[PDB]
């Protein structure tokens, strides 16, 4: 794999991300000042857990679909066998959503984008799982401190998906090749942008999978 192929891969992954990100960074930052009022927060708190689940499950399910589309546009992903495509998405898609979420999170006031405005974690009180929700907020908070660029997110989330250690894979070696090239791309790009320093601050790969255990519970 030459320098030309590696930079092509970087640009390609970043393009796919751009086309499948759902919420434009520009929009999210501008909307940071648009914050749910205390009356609105109360309105969300009064809703049933069933309604809040319906709303959240709809928005996240949609977010999952954008991640599937991202995967489809990654060089080599569609060339993998049926079984491996599904195994990877099943294991990684929700982890990618979680990472993508840090973009929609404002660390100055500890709020997240939801249904047109920014609200804190108390917005989700009717769900009755303050632990899971605080941990999601903590995770987005610790990722926000890194100032993840759009392209770092693209490359990093490509690696969250293209993991050759997912159990159930048939063509393990073809997934390794793809992972290897994406790692070269990620590392090359951190080099060129002087952002090597973030490597040692990214959350461990089993730490993403430990928040999705209790998600599925
Ligand atoms: C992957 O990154 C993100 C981040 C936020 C949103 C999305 N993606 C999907 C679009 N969206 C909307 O609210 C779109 C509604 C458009 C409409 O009005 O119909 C957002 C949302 O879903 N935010 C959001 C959704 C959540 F389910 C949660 C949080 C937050 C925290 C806690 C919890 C995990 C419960």
């Amino acid at each position: 794999a030459s320098l030309t192929e590696i930079e092509h891969l970087v640009q390609s992954v970043c393009k796919s991300y751009r086309e499948t990100c759902q919420l434009r960074l520009e929009d999210l930052l501008r909307q940071r000042s648009n914050i749910f009022s205390r009356e609105e927060v109360t309105g969300y708190q009064r809703k049933s857990m069933w309604e809040m689940w319906e709303r959240c499950a709809h928005h996240l399910t949609e977010a999952i679909q954008y991640v599937v589309e991202f995967a489809k546009r990654l060089s080599g992903f569609m060339e993998l066998c049926q079984n491996d495509q599904i195994v990877l998405l099943k294991a990684g898609a929700m982890e990618v959503v979680l990472v993508r979420m840090c973009r929609a999170y404002n660390a100055d006031n500890r709020t997240v984008f939801f249904e047109g405005k920014y609200g804190g974690m108390e917005l989700f009180r009717a769900l009755g799982c303050s632990e899971l929700i605080s941990s999601i907020f903590d995770f987005s908070h610790s990722l926000s401190a890194l100032h993840f660029s759009e392209d770092e997110i693209a490359l990093y989330t490509a690696l969250v998906l293209i993991n050759a250690h997912r159990p159930g894979l048939q063509e393990k070696r073809k997934v390794e090749q793809l992972q290897y090239n994406l790692e070269l791309a990620f590392h090359h790009h951190l080099c060129k942008t002087h952002r090597q320093s973030i490597l040692a601050k990214l959350p461990p790969k089993g730490k993403l999978r430990s928040l999705c255990s209790q998600h599925v519970e």
